[PDB]
């Protein structure tokens, strides 16, 4: 059996981040976008939603909110084609804020390669 | 004192996942594997396990659980190297597998690199 | 309008640690730290403290503690000041450690370099 076993996508929300939808929907609405790309596996991109209990942001005693990514693929693509994920990512992570804090909300997603040579992978069967 | 301060091992496992051990004995596992590939010292081999409460693997309505680790190593090994405790890694976590969701169970580990030239550490004493 | 998006600050800690102040304290510490390098705007210093609490330090039968950071930046720093920001924070764990384990306590700062070329950014408005 041949499979991808990536992308790994790790989406951080600090506790305060009000979203329009579920964490539910939002890891649906993430994974979708990527499958979109046509770059993926449909049962390759594994996604999860940490909140962060402990933040902090900056060091001014204003209440702020905060919501990061960081996808995660094998090496080998050209820059393009990183820039054109992570944006795609912003985009339904930035659509799916509410607010939180007292003032905007910064959304971020970085990009990043594994080595394939080393990547190990299996399926463990039922 | 001279001491490697890594590697750092963290196993993300999707809350859905049965293992056949405690997560501390998966941890265990693992570092005698990471130990008894003659490349770290005894007490400098530092891993964590962490539950995923909030995950999803692609976009079918089927429910799946996966096991990701990735290891963390000074930059300046060849790539055999880093494919092997990639692969030893890999072993120890698919063997721990019980199982999950409706379908295989997919494993991955991957093997970074940390700049070693910027990698500060310290030992505050007893 | 024109913002940093970062740096990311993580910090991880075994449940064992015993810490001189609060996890909350101690990441207003480092990102105090971190904006007095005069390399960063206040607002983009986005910092998370983790307690682990599986977690395992090699493989002897000791009582052990740890203390990890991952600084993540924009690449294209030079060499001096990735090791520069990493020893600031060093300092600053360091100095919040009050004990735990029976031993000494490992701390360690990572500092690494996200893509700016393809690292994705906005700031959902209020
Ligand atoms: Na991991
Ligand atoms: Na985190």
């Amino acid at each position: 059996l041949y499979f991808q076993g990536m992308p790994h996508l790790v989406i951080e929300a600090t506790a305060n981040l009000r979203l329009e939808t579920s964490p539910g929907e939002l890891l649906e609405q993430a994974n979708a976008a990527l499958f979109a790309s046509g770059q993926f596996g449909e049962a390759d991109i594994k996604s999860r939603f940490v909140t962060l209990e402990a933040y902090r942001q900056g060091t001014a005693a204003v209440e702020r909110a905060y919501l990061h990514a960081c996808l995660s693929i094998l090496d080998g693509r050209d820059a393009a084609t990183r820039q054109a994920l992570g944006e795609s990512l912003c985009e339904v992570l930035a659509g799916a804020v509410a607010g939180g804090g007292e003032e905007g909300v910064q959304v971020s997603v970085e990009v990043r390669e594994m080595e394939r040579a080393s990547y190990a992978k299996r399926v463990v069967a039922r």
